[PDB]
């Protein structure tokens, strides 16, 4: 028993992790069979950033004006492009720790772990959800450009983000690992504020589900809600519209529990129109929305991976 | 800017990680060198652990009563004796990913990263503290046994935690990696309950610290007090007596902030007395007492690790 947010094992994800220095500029990169994949502003001095020409920057740098290391070893750059917001240096060595892997671009509401890095040296791990505005809650210091996030599913590590920069709040803004970016964002210094953010209304009904798994279950009531009323009261709390995909995703935590998806609607409605009179869930005070259906099963089932 | 519960880096302690079967029992192991770390309790059948003896049961198993896997690769036991609530198993392969290690034995306070496995496979990892009370608030469900909680020194990993079992609450409990429990608990299922436990008061002004640094600075009062009221309010909340020492160690985050130690702790005993009044501190509606000082400078530091 016992609930704990919990970030994918970071083993096969610090294998691929190197330094990629231009000029005055050190962020991490992502090394993959012979490609390095970083943050395209590497090639941006401190001036730079405010509107970069990133095209033009980027001519006037050849292969070697890359120094890309892997711990103590330096890897030799043969090549270099700009895919949108990333660059991809070949090297002349392909990482031999190369796992499995493939690039997806997440949706909103699903979660991930982040191996925050440093110099290409790993910091530490966590899990974060892509919010409905397309920013991340994430911890990450001048250095940490480059650093990605990802899952495992048995031996396959899905690359679904990489860090570029910080928003107004403290909040974190990326792009999936060809370059292009979560929500509205640019890779430059503007302006740029997130969009109002929402509560991710699935996640966190899966949570309720994984409090009764563990017993904690005083929240329950003996009402039932339709869909229709159930939207209706999120709507004024800032949570998104429950689809019935989303009620069918649940089935599975509302069959272990033998409480219907709606049933829990009407126990979720109660806390939003009554909050917890200084009660808690789960050892928690607030409404956690950043577990995904999924992280409840695995969590509360045992699952691993290679 | 953010602040995240982190985990350190899990690669180096999942490429120690083996699965551990005697009869119908398995569950994990820990592989360094030429030897396998595991609780005693995997020579014990169902009925066994009402009052096991240990010294007996395991008079009666041969080296090849242990099934040893690396992954799918079996490891030939070829010595095992048990040190307290450990088996040590002697195997005739010295692990080629062995890291640089050390067994400590942590204080009640001190956070650990717990690598929880099943079937000698890695599920995830999460930052857990020791409690006052010698136990920890995990997520352990039946077959991670032997998973371990450690801390990485640059390239050391500092093992000091392997699971055993657990208490009423769903807390846990477990042993360093020289078999010796953690407070008063035994590996037999008997009624045992966990001590009343305590807060953490040194990790609460710690995280207050990481509240300032992130711009979080609506409950800084104007006040300051002696160590010995801030003792006798903290004392009513069931908090831990501050010492000198936890002043100390807290010297550095009050020199980075500028804020002395026994100012923020008049801020502490108002919002002990006074609550938070629906307001949040770095997401949270509670107080968090699981960040060490070194944590919160750690990760507003940006520190890595090999
Ligand atoms: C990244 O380049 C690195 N080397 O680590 C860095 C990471 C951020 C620093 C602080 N925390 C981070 O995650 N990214 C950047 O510096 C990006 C790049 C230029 C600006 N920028 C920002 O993050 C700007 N941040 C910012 C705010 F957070 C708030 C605000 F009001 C204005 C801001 F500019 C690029 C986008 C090209
Ligand atoms: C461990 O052996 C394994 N194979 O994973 C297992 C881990 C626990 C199962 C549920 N979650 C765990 O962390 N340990 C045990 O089964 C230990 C071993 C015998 C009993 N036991 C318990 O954990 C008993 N738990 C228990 C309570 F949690 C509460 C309660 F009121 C009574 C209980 F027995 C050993 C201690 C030898
Ligand atoms: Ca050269
Ligand atoms: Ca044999
Ligand atoms: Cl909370």
């Amino acid at each position: 028993s016992g609930f704990r947010k919990m970030a994918f094992p970071s083993g096969k994800v610090e294998g691929c992790m190197v330094q990629v220095t231009c000029g005055t500029t050190t962020l991490n990169g992502l090394w993959l069979d012979d490609v390095v994949y970083c943050p395209r502003h590497v090639i941006c001095t401190s001036e730079d950033m405010l509107n970069p020409n990133y095209e033009d920057l980027l001519i006037r740098k050849s292969n070697h004006n890359f120094l890309v290391q892997a711990g103590n070893v330096q890897l030799r750059v043969i090549g270099h492009s700009m895919q949108n917001c990333v660059l991809k240096l070949k090297v002349d060595t392909a990482n031999p720790k190369t796992p499995k892997y493939k690039f997806v671009r997440i949706q909103p509401g699903q979660t991930f772990s982040v191996l925050a890095c440093y110099n290409g040296s790993p910091s530490g791990v966590y899990q974060c959800a892509m919010r409905p505005n397309f920013t991340i809650k994430g911890s990450f210091l001048n250095g940490s450009c480059g650093s990605v996030g990802f899952n495992i599913d048995y031996d396959c590590v899905s690359f679904c983000y990489m860090h570029h920069m910080e928003l107004p709040t403290g909040v974190h803004a990326g792009t999936d690992l060809e370059g292009n970016f979560y929500g509205p964002f640019v890779d430059r210094q503007t302006a740029q504020a997130a969009g109002t953010d929402t509560t991710i209304t699935v996640n966190v009904l899966a949570w309720l589900y994984a409090a009764v798994i563990n017993g904690d279950r005083w929240f329950l009531n003996r009402f039932t809600t339709t869909l229709n009323d159930f939207n209706l009261v999120a709507m004024k709390y800032n949570y998104e519209p429950l689809t019935q995909d989303h009620v069918d995703i649940l089935g599975p935590l509302s069959a272990q529990t033998g409480i219907a998806v709606l049933d829990m609607c009407a126990s979720l409605k109660e806390l939003l129109q009554n909050g917890m009179n200084g009660r808690t869930i789960l050892g928690s005070a607030l409404l956690e929305d950043e577990f995904t259906p999924f992280d409840v099963v695995r969590q509360c089932s045992g699952v691993t991976f290679q």
